[PDB]
């Protein structure tokens, strides 16, 4: 579980997603150290030009990245091959919904995310739809609990996201996580996260990540 | 315990070999008391690319005969209702690699298979189609690794070829339970198969018919 984090891991992330009737596809690749909790990735929309803003899918894109403390080491329940269901609704406030399921999973050497996402009620002239989100990301905390029942994680926080008139965008998550595989319950405790988008060259609409997280509580 | 009596089979096969891709269906019946199995598999997508005798070893071992001594090792049908992945090595030629989930959908068994094919080189005996329309006979060795909570299995595969040339395939094999439940694992054993392959008058499609034969020993 925890062993398989040591050294920089590979990751691929492919996103399927349709919002407002807008189907499009999402393709990443790169590496990832625990131990520092860094991410580094690149995404490229197979698809074309993408109807939605790149700061909104984020949160969808890893967790198990996070670095845990040694004496918080007894609580990361990401680590804890098999690996787990991701489920996350996402509420804009003021504008439309996500709703999204994921498998992060072990497929050989390499750490894979797969996504589905939906797309509903999201307005035109809206801020998502309008493409009026800056392209930048701020730093959040993620609060997480332990779901006994599910015998997995529960998370909840909220996302900003900057508007270029100056305005903030808000982003509900309520996120819940299950494992795969048979047989790593954590405290109430939280993530810190912090996160650079850039670019590259490349024609293709894309996304360049760098991510620090880090857990603490 | 569920196989007790004659078991209904489903068998979908969805693969890509050389990136010619195709989808075969297959249905029968199987009951391990006799190890018995008898199936039709049927090629929807059209003519195969592919040695119907390629395909066989990924088209349930769960039907093998375990004999009153031996029914202590036999994990097929403890994780009843397990997935099958296979690497199997074409000598001289590419390689086959396959995903498999064997479990229960009502009182039907169903095996669902997804397969790739890569590196096999044109003008070669599988791309060729100069394999025999036949099957011999072949022993399975089963080991059980706890790191995975499974079973493991090596074999290595004859195919006779038109010539008299004989094409083999190196079978390797890992089983793994969906269910949480064990599937308690099994001491060495073997499984000592026969095969025979056959034909429909009346059947206008591609087609394989198959009259599988199998026991395990110690």
């Amino acid at each position: 579980g925890e062993e398989l984090f040591t050294g920089v891991v590979p990751i691929l992330i492919e996103l399927d997603g349709d919002v407002n009737g807008h189907k499009f596809f999402v393709r990443g690749e790169g590496e990832g150290d625990a131990t520092i909790g860094k991410l580094s990735l690149k995404f490229i929309a197979t698809t074309g030009k993408l109807p939605v803003p790149w700061p909104t899918l984020v949160t969808t894109l890893v967790q198990a990245f996070s670095r845990y403390p040694d004496h918080m080491k007894r609580h990361d329940f990401f680590k804890s091959p098999e690996g787990y269901v991701q489920e996350r609704t996402i509420y804009f406030k003021d504008d439309g919904t996500y709703k999204t399921r994921a498998e992060v999973k072990f497929e050989g050497d390499t750490l894979v995310n797969r996504i589905e996402l939906k797309g509903i009620d999201f307005k035109e002239d809206g801020n998502i739809l309008g493409h009026k989100l800056e392209y930048n990301f701020n730093s959040h905390k993620v609060y997480i609990t332990a779901d006994k029942q599910n015998n997995g994680i529960k998370a909840n926080f909220t996302i900003r996201h900057n508007v270029e008139d100056g305005s903030v965008q808000l982003a509900d998550h309520y996120q819940q996580n299950t494992p795969i595989g048979c047989g790593d319950l954590p405290d109430d405790h939280y993530l810190s996260t912090q996160t650079i988008l850039s670019k590259d060259n490349e024609k293709r609409d894309h996304m360049v990540l760098l991510e620090y997280v880090t857990a603490a509580g």
